[PDB]
């Protein structure tokens, strides 16, 4: 009983169809500001790492909102302190983007959106045993942002579509939800390294799809990975799911929402990082 | 005399007219080829840094072959060890770029030509206590290329532009050589920034100008940092110098070397670093 492109179950209806928690004051996404955020020079580059005795396999579905991959347990992890000790499990990645080039990311940067954004979804497991105990509980999640931006001259290996491995050549226009398919697993290292991992925003938000739970360590990177045209195209051939009013899979963004909405009872700070 | 356009003073006889050392068989630029590379994982992230007390001015000229920011002595620094010591002094930063936006970069990464590449020049201060001492002599010199590619879709204060605070404007038609003008200081660290400064490639080479001395310790960024086509006509604008057949400044690359040419005694290896996973 939501949607982006339906009016009936639109994100303007989500405060009052899912009030805990879209209806509160920590929302995500916001308008990421560079000269309203506090410099915070004590934090550390981000890094992603692989268990290397994982095997099991990656899949990837279209769950009718979003192109999701979802990771098998134990296999990648965030460390945000230099420790490789397992404090935050990365559990799927999914996207958003835009019917057109100009628009598609939930968050914007000094107001600019980019054409698509990567979520990279982890638990803490540091405090929490499983992301089914995570999900609903307080400080349970860390989300990464990943920016993307369209160039015209790029070689395949340097695009984020290398790391992404083209997700196997599984998104087409009969990648229909609720269809899962196995893929290649996602070098997500590789990505990582294709942007500047010790410069970024920070910020206590949200979940951008109900119930916008209150429980999200942001992170967003500020470079942006590269893309092509072509590659933007291969997520606009998904069909949306039935509840939606617009065909294909495209606009799946929320609107922008305030750091600190009138209605609030203690201020959140934005916080940015770069590099020693 | 050289140039890059007049086929009687062009890269092609660089070899005849400075043999000392355009002939060498450690020259640069090179294609840096991913497969073709060994990882070194001792290999640190890069640091440029600041001394904050520095007050003197920078410059920029058109010298008739590229536009090059002289930045004052004792100002600006790179570390390659994590500590902030002045083992490399920056001396300057100019750039190579193409007549068309498909080439103008002097490396290539997998035979990929990026539109613009910046090379920031440094001495080994650890060692030589001056550029014209470091600039002839072994293990002189560090240089960092920065590639550059173009989008569509950007903000000003995204792009190396806003490093670069557009130059002071001064890149345009009527800045003619040898013309150098005051300009803005450039904000190397918020540069490096742009790009993954642990995600490199790393070899000994060479001068990409006469007298090509092989004294240099290459670092290229495999990550490009973000321009509009806007900002590299804004290059296309400057003269050549009275040595070019071409009047417009453009296509100031070298053609590429090979790693290890058949004359070689001693073979080299092109290394590449990436962030501590
Ligand atoms: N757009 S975003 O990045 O703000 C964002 C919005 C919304 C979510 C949805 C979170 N739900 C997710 S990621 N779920 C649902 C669930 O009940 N379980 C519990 C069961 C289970 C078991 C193993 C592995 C995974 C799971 C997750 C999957 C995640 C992230
Ligand atoms: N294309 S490249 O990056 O391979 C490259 C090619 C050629 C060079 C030029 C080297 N010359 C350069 S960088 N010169 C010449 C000189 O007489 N002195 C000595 C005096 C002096 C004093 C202060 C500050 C600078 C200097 C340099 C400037 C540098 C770098
Ligand atoms: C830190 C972590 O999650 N390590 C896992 C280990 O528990 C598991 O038994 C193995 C084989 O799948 O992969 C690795
Ligand atoms: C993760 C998931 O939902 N996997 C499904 C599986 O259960 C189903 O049997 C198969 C074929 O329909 O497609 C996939
Ligand atoms: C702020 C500054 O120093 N330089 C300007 C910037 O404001 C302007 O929008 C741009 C395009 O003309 O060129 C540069
Ligand atoms: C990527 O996948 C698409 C199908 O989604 C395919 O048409 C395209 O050629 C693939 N590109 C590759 C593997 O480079
Ligand atoms: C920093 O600048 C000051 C004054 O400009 C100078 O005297 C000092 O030597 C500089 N530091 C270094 C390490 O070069
Ligand atoms: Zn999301
Ligand atoms: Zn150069």
């Amino acid at each position: 009983e939501w949607s982006y492109t339906n009016i009936l179950t639109g994100p303007e209806t989500w405060h009052e169809h899912y009030k805990n928690m879209c209806s509160g004051y920590y929302q995500s996404p916001i308008d990421l500001k560079t000269d309203i955020s506090t410099l915070d020079l004590k934090l550390k580059t981000v890094i992603i790492y692989r268990n290397t005795s994982s095997t099991e396999t990656t899949t990837i579905q279209n769950n009718g909102h979003s192109a999701e991959v979802k990771f098998p347990r134990n296999t990648w992890f965030i460390s945000f302190d230099g420790i490789l000790d397992y404090k935050y499990e990365i559990i799927q990645m999914h996207f958003h983007w835009g019917n057109t080039d100009d628009r598609g990311s939930e968050h914007t940067i000094d107001g600019f959106r980019f054409p698509l954004e990567g979520h990279i979804v982890s638990f803490r497991r540091q405090m929490y045993s499983s992301p089914s105990e995570a999900i609903g509980r307080p400080g349970g999640l860390a989300v990464l942002g990943i920016m993307h931006q369209i160039v015209e001259s790029i070689k395949y290996e340097q695009t984020a579509f290398k790391a992404y491995n083209n997700f196997s050549g599984v998104l087409n226009s009969q990648f229909v939800p609720p269809n899962n398919s196995t893929i290649d697993d996602i070098n997500l290292a590789l990505l990582l390294s294709l942007l500047n991992p010790s410069r970024y925003f920070r910020y206590l938000g949200s979940l951008t799809t109900p119930p916008c739970t209150e429980n999200v360590l942001w992170t967003v990177f500020i470079d942006p990975v590269l893309i092509t045209r072509e590659q933007i195209n291969l997520f606009r051939n998904l069909p949306y799911g039935s509840n939606e009013k617009q065909t294909r899979m495209g606009d799946n963004f929320r609107p922008i929402q305030l750091l600190n909405p009138i209605d609030t009872l203690a201020s959140r700070t934005l916080y940015r990082a770069t590099a020693r």
